[PDB]
């Protein structure tokens, strides 16, 4: 009869059905599937009713109602609101912030049920505040890329302070304590944009298929925000560069009137509607850097090119398979869900980049270009948590002083890397015995160089030590699950209240510096999506349902903790302690621990939420009991 090879056959199976992506349709590599279309993902992939045997599919994603609701507003291209979507009130009617602000709060209930239950920032008065804002930077969507301003980027502000006659700012800067920057001053090299072009996305108004003449504009900021961070811990924004173009003699860059938390001036933080339009400015920018960058690229796309890579190499059954294969549930229908819809139907038509929505070359489109960018300056290892922490200059190592108590995610993390590393290391370690065991394995050497290629992922190490191989099986793990988690499971609560984070700009910058300095509630409510005009309320929809879509809270059995209780593995609907080729007295040894970790981890992030500074917001989102499993929403 015909020779079978049982491995050599599955994997040639496997590379016909995971095959790559030709990059015509402007993504990183991902699972090609023909147009998207569920029916043309893996069998086992693909998504049935929930309550369903996994050999079916992997129940309802999203909530059904909530789907069909947001594909309704991405749908509706007409400038005039549909008879259908239109209520009496509505959260963007407005047509004032107090109106609005006032609408958020009658709607806490006692449906919106995530992990905060259908609540928002909204809920605290003073959101506009200068400490709220900056809390957001450690604890909000994105509290990983904040970082140590560079000493030449400060020779920046002490310059420009200097100029506008700032004594007692440049004083702050002068010396440095603890001067940190967030910095998406890089959108502009990111979207190949010039510093004389402004990002201006040009709505085109559809009667269906055919335009008329009407279009709308929303705008984008390449925004620099500078914090000093005090001893008791309390990150304070001093200055904000609207829309950085080489320099801050080419750029308008505001000053806070209140040079500390404590700081006492005549204009209050709520009239201060210049120091309150900058930080809505500086909101646009870190929305952007979230869901593109930090959010769809860095978790998402990052795990989907592991999957594929992994699939294509290495074979079901394998060790290595059976401990990254749980973390990647349903990952790929909602990517091609994602890539189908989300992504274009929502991030790149409420985003200020452009250059138009809708488009119909992605590749001309600046969203994807950054996209595009951000996929390209990842770096794998830098992102393992000792080394992310360590570069963006925060010794948690050892930090008596208390002044990363405000910063959970930097606490809650460099405890919960060492956790996952630790389960790893017990469970690579009982066959992989030494160096020498990896390099005469057969597959992590074509694994790596699969991902380093076709994967586009080049920062993806070359695994020679068994270390090495630890670290790169914890980030996949980590990315996958925890980092996922920490910036997905809480979009609804700081994107559902949109002027606290509005997605983009719904009017042009000021012109200059002596402009900004005299602007009004009425400049910035226009520059927020509100009222019946230009249509401004599809952008508010969006905004602040694309998070509680996307917010839906993880089901019990996806637990990280649930995995680490019985090692049953969801996706692949079995259990890595029934495969008697292992060594199973270790595995379940690990597990054993990994849970009692975790137990104990939930304790600790707990006492870091309310160690925080009195009145600061809490952080339960790395809590095990609300952690993911996979990339699953
Ligand atoms: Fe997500």
């Amino acid at each position: 009869y015909e020779p079978i090879f049982p491995v050599k056959r599955e994997l040639d199976l496997k590379k016909r059905i995971y095959q790559w992506s030709d990059g015509t349709d402007g993504y990183p590599p991902h699972l090609k599937v023909d147009g998207n279309d569920e029916a043309n993902l893996p069998a086992d992939e693909r998504q049935s009713k929930p309550g369903s045997a996994r050999s079916e599919g992997v129940g309802q994603i999203f909530d059904m109602q909530e789907t069909a609701f947001v594909s309704k507003i991405a749908q509706a291209v007409s400038f005039i609101i549909p008879k259908d979507i239109d209520h009496e009130n509505t959260p963007y009617k407005g047509p004032t912030l107090a109106d609005v602000e006032k609408f958020n709060k009658a709607q806490f209930p006692k449906k919106a049920a995530d992990i905060m239950k259908g609540r928002n920032i909204g809920e605290y008065d003073d959101w506009y505040s200068d400490a709220r804002f900056a809390q957001q930077h450690f604890s909000g969507v994105n509290p990983s890329t904040i970082e140590t301003a560079s000493q030449d980027k400060i020779k920046e502000y002490i310059s420009e302070a200097q100029k506008q006659g700032l004594d007692k700012v440049k004083a702050i800067l002068e010396d440095g304590k603890d001067i940190l920057i967030q910095d998406y001053s890089y959108f502009r090299e990111a979207t190949g944009a010039t510093n004389e072009q402004i990002f201006q996305n040009t709505v085109y108004e559809l009667k269906g298929t055919t335009p008329t003449g009407k279009t709308t504009s929303r705008y984008a900021a390449a925004s620099v925000v500078i914090f000093q961070l005090h001893e008791d811990g309390r990150l304070h924004p001093l200055a904000i560069t609207l829309d950085y173009k080489g320099s801050l003699d080419n750029s308008i860059t505001i000053f806070n009137r209140r040079l500390s938390p404590d700081d006492t001036c005549d204009i209050a933080e709520k009239e201060d509607w210049p120091w309150r339009y900058a930080k809505t400015v500086a909101q646009t920018a870190d929305w952007a850097r979230h869901e593109v960058a930090t959010h769809l690229v860095d978790t998402h796309m990052i795990e989907e090119a592991i999957i594929v890579a992994t699939n294509r190499i290495i074979p079901e059954g394998e060790l290595l398979y059976e401990i990254l294969s749980p973390h990647w549930f349903r990952t790929l229908s909602l990517n091609a869900a994602a890539r189908k819809l989300l992504v274009p139907g929502v991030i790149a038509r409420i985003a200020g980049f452009g250059p138009t929505s809708p488009s119909l070359d992605f590749k001309g489109n600046n969203a994807f270009k950054l996209i595009d960018w951000s996929y390209k300056n990842f770096n794998f290892q830098d992102k393992y948590i000792p080394n992310d922490l360590k570069k963006r200059g925060f010794d948690i190592k050892g930090d008596k002083s208390g002044k990363y108590k405000n910063y959970p995610y930097a606490n809650d993390m460099y405890l919960l890397w060492g956790i996952i590393r630790n389960f790893v290391k017990t469970v690579i370690e009982s066959q992989y015995t030494s160096d020498h065991v990896v390099q005469k394995d057969p597959y992590i050497g074509g694994w790596c160089k699969e991902i380093q290629t076709n994967g586009q992922i080049p920062t993806f190490p070359t695994i020679t030590t068994v270390e090495q191989l630890i670290d790169a099986v914890t980030m996949c793990i980590h990315t996958a699950s925890p980092q996922h988690t920490a910036v997905n499971y809480l979009q609804d609560y700081y994107y559902s209240f949109v002027p606290a984070k509005p997605p983009a700009l719904c009017t042009p910058l000021p012109q200059d510096l002596s402009a900004l300095q005299g602007y009004t509630e009425k400049d910035l409510t226009a520059a927020l999506p509100i009222g019946t005009e230009d249509m401004k309320w599809k952008d508010w929809l969006l905004a602040a349902q694309l998070p509680e879509l996307l917010s839906y809270k993880v089901q019990q059995d996806y637990n990280l903790i649930t995995y680490a209780k019985s090692l049953y593995n969801v996706n692949k609907n079995r259990t890595i302690t029934e495969n008697t080729k292992f060594n199973c007295k270790t595995i379940k040894k690990a597990a054993a621990d990994f849970y009692s970790h975790l137990k104990s981890a939930g304790v600790e992030f707990e006492n870091y939420s309310k160690g925080q500074t009195a009145g600061t917001v809490e952080y339960p989102v790395l809590q095990p009991e609300t952690t993911a499993i996979s990339i699953l929403i």
